[PDB]
């Protein structure tokens, strides 16, 4: 079932509009205000009798020289006898580098005014700086935080969002394995992000982390969780992982990640480094942030204003939208307000081009719509997507704190939102994969003819016609296939199929995998896909990784060379739907110029269609063909404009150059590969072509001359090295006896060949 939403107004919802009314603050200057002369300190809370600011030289009283200072009284801010709800206090002298707690005695919402209170100690809910596990405030410079270059470093901002290529990563993941190249001190850290001329095992051959991106050609990281969550102990062991869906301190980095947690001002000034380090390497970074929900209820935001940042049930209970135990109430005025203000922050402060929105479908439209023309007035092509979802039922009242009808940001209500707020294809990842709730589930790639719907309506963003939901444009259509989340492709291929076992190479496996990247490249809307989608990433069939072992989630660079030839793939689809305007378009001027050879909701083994294009200097007929099918099929275009065709993307490679012609409107499709052409007069006059150089590698027993295997085709710079490996798939009957040609070296223009010459063989032991 889709979880359900209940508009209910009660004492809690009616006392929170009240406060709102009278106490709505947008002052600008919450939290701390530094100086060298003066500190000034500010909370919001209305329902506070006193605020106790609380100085002490240590984030905790572990550390060495921790020592309390001393204890102040803030002041309410009034003028002519009338209270903003705000209370003030400024400390004279430099108090750089202190930490500080407030004590907050306080009623709740529902009892302003009443003797019921309650003392809390709490860190500051604008905090920009704490200690180690987020307890302590840190009182900072943020000039002292900028790394070297940090003043000439820009935003990288895509011309549209439907030209984006985004690898979503998580910062452990990315260099945990040792095999990463990257240094000890940096190795699931910050500053691995910084670390130029990696390789596998530093041995030198092959390029891995960040000159492994630059390669791949990604246009954008999408970072996991790098506020500050509560699931990792930061003065414990390495080896802890978690994704980090536990919010304490939104505008707050992450301390695990940084080499020191207990100064606050290191991970600030690291967190800056990495994302520099992407800015340089010519990637936008996209933050995952998690407004909906807070780790728990014992949280800044209730110890400061108890019951006015979460949506509160009639009974008193916290409304669990989020399946974590409270929600964010997005419709009050001081957490829209609070989210709207963090977003600036992170763009401001951290340089951050983008966010992701954890079950953006608990976050409010107008909410929403208010953050995209925030972000606007910085730069309107900084990028917003979300999950169109909730994780449970949801009690909010019937309107906001503008008195506007409360909406849920959901696929349902995709109409109400920004076409520049996309919302996450599950239509197109469903249909390409299966099911993700079921790891054994097939879906289109596998041979399931029922999903090809799935997969068509897909193919323009769900924006054409309406199959599960609609969106507004291909602006607002996130394409993937997988995620973070459930099962990674490469699992559910192996599960679904029972091909081989998790983590194993196998050739049909392989091949649907191959498909994959085809249809997502092939596709309207902001293509999309988990770090390492591209090189086979196994989680050893784990559906839900989020505190499973760090080296069980860590990103296996070995799989660069192991799968070199589907990375080379992938990086060949990338290039293809870069040099095409209709695939890369943002709005619905090339919906009509598509020509499906059968219906869009076809129940078929082979989905085929022509796209008409307009852009002088580009291709102006692509034709896509996608065969699920266990034999080769014929497939004859609807579409019978174009009868001269060149070939850029099969069963064996993608990229721009030609891999042979056409002549006519049937198309010879090997099983489970796609078949991506163009017409041949505008392939000759555009003059698009490959840069890269290419390797093909052959495995062929020796005495006849026949191939073991089927040949693949490696891809890359011009320059950059390549290691081939002998195929893992055949028999164990066979050895390699010799090779022919250069198995490790450096692309050239000139495609190269390697053999793998096989003999008899009995393995023994
Ligand atoms: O007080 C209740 C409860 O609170 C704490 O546990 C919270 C929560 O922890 C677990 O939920 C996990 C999920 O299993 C993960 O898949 C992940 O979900 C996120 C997802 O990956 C994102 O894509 C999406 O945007 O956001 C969701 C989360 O909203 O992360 C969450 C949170 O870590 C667990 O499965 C839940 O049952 C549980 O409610 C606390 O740790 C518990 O002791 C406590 O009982
Ligand atoms: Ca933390
Ligand atoms: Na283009």
């Amino acid at each position: 079932a889709v979880s359900s939403d209940y508009a209910r107004d009660n004492s809690y919802t009616k006392a929170a509009e009240d406060i709102d009314a009278q106490y709505a603050y947008s002052g600008n200057d919450l939290g701390v205000t530094y100086t060298k002369d003066a500190t000034t300190f500010k909370v919001w809370s209305p329902t506070a009798t006193g605020v106790k600011l609380n100085i002490f030289t240590k984030g905790s009283d572990d550390e060495q020289g921790a020592s309390k200072v001393a204890s102040y009284t803030l002041e309410k801010m009034l003028v002519d006898g009338e209270w903003n709800g705000v209370w003030t206090i400024t400390l004279v002298g430099e108090w750089k580098d202190y930490y500080y707690t407030y004590s907050v005695t306080t009623t709740d919402t529902t009892h302003i005014g009443s003797d019921a209170t309650k003392t809390y100690e709490t860190q500051d809910v604008y905090s920009t700086a704490t200690g180690v596990n987020g307890k302590r405030s840190m009182i900072v410079d943020l000039d002292e935080t900028d790394p070297e270059g940090w003043s000439n470093d820009s935003h990288v901002l895509l011309d549209k969002s439907t030209k984006s290529s985004v690898w979503e990563l998580h910062i452990k993941d990315f260099s945990y394995d040792k095999a990463s190249g990257v240094s000890d001190a940096n190795r699931g850290k910050y500053l691995a992000f910084t670390e130029n001329g990696t390789t596998l095992n530093g041995e030198g051959k092959v390029s891995t982390c960040i000159d492994y991106l630059k390669e791949l050609g990604v246009t954008t990281v999408q970072l996991n969780p790098f506020y500050d969550f509560q699931s990792v102990n930061e003065a414990g062991d390495d080896s802890q992982f978690n994704w980090g869906y536990d919010p304490v301190n939104y505008n707050v980095p992450e301390g695990s990640y940084s080499s020191n947690p207990y100064d606050g001002k290191v991970r600030i000034k690291e967190c800056k480094e990495m994302i520099k380090a992407l800015h340089d390497a010519g990637i936008s970074v996209v933050m995952d942030v998690v407004y909906n929900h807070t780790y728990s209820t014992d949280s800044c935001f209730q110890y400061t204003v108890p019951n006015y940042y979460y949506r509160m049930k009639t009974t008193g209970a916290f409304s669990d939208g989020s399946g974590c135990g409270n929600e964010g109430a997005t419709e009050r005025a001081m957490y829209r307000q609070y989210v709207i203000d963090s977003l600036k922050y992170w763009v401001n402060e951290y340089h951050v081009d983008g966010f992701r929105f954890a079950l953006m479908g608990l976050m409010d439209v107008e909410t929403m719509n208010m953050a995209r023309e925030a972000l606007d007035q910085i730069d309107p092509r900084i990028t917003m997507w979300g999950e169109g979802w909730a994780g449970g039922d949801s009690y909010h009242p019937t309107n906001t704190c503008s008195g506007t009808k409360f909406y849920p940001a959901t696929q349902a209500n995709a109409s109400r939102l920004s076409d520049r707020i996309a919302i996450f294809n599950d239509g197109i990842r469903d249909g390409i994969k299966g099911s993700a709730m079921d790891i054994s589930d097939v879906g289109f790639i596998q041979g399931s003819k029922s999903s090809a719907k799935g997969v068509s309506y897909g193919v323009r963003a769900n924006s054409s016609g309406t199959y599960k939901w609609k969106a507004q444009a291909p602006s607002q259509c996130v394409t993937y296939d997988a995620c973070h989340d459930n099962a990674t492709l490469y699992d559910q291929i192996i599960a679904s199929t029972g091909l081989a076992d998790y983590g194993e190479r196998n050739s049909e496996a392989v091949k649907m995998n191959r498909l994959a990247s085809a249809i997502i490249y092939t596709s309207q809307g902001i293509s999309f896909t988990l770090a390492g989608e591209e090189m086979a990433r196994s989680k050893d069939g784990d559906t839900n990784s989020y505190k499973s072992a760090a080296n069980l989630n860590m990103i296996k660079w070995q799989n660069v060379v192991d799968y070199a030839d589907v990375v080379s793939y992938y990086k060949g689809m990338m290039q293809i739907k870069s040099a095409f305007s209709p695939l890369t378009a943002m709005d619905n001027s090339y919906a009509d110029k598509y020509t499906f050879t059968k219906k869009v909701s076809a129940s078929t083994n082979q989905i085929s269609f022509t796209i008409q294009n307009d852009v002088e200097g580009e291709w102006n007929k692509m034709a896509v063909i996608y065969n699920n099918a266990t034999t080769a099929a014929d497939v004859t275009l609807s579409d019978t404009s174009v009868t001269d065709w060149v070939v850029i993307a099969n069963g064996e490679t993608a990229g721009l150059d030609s891999l042979g012609e056409v002549t006519g409107s049937t198309f010879t499709v090997p099983a489970r590969s796609a078949i991506v052409a163009v017409d041949k007069a505008g392939y000759e006059s555009a003059g698009i072509h490959s840069s890269k150089g290419k390797v093909k590698v052959n495995y062929v027993y020796e005495a006849t001359g026949e191939k073991l295997e089927d040949s693949v085709i490696l891809q890359g710079s011009v320059g950059s090295g390549y290691v081939t490996v002998p195929s893992a798939v055949i028999p164990d009957t066979y050895i390699v006896s010799r090779i022919g040609g250069n198995a490790e070296g450096k692309y050239t223009s000139d495609m190269q060949e390697v053999t793998y010459y096989y003999t008899d063989y009995i393995p023994e032991s």
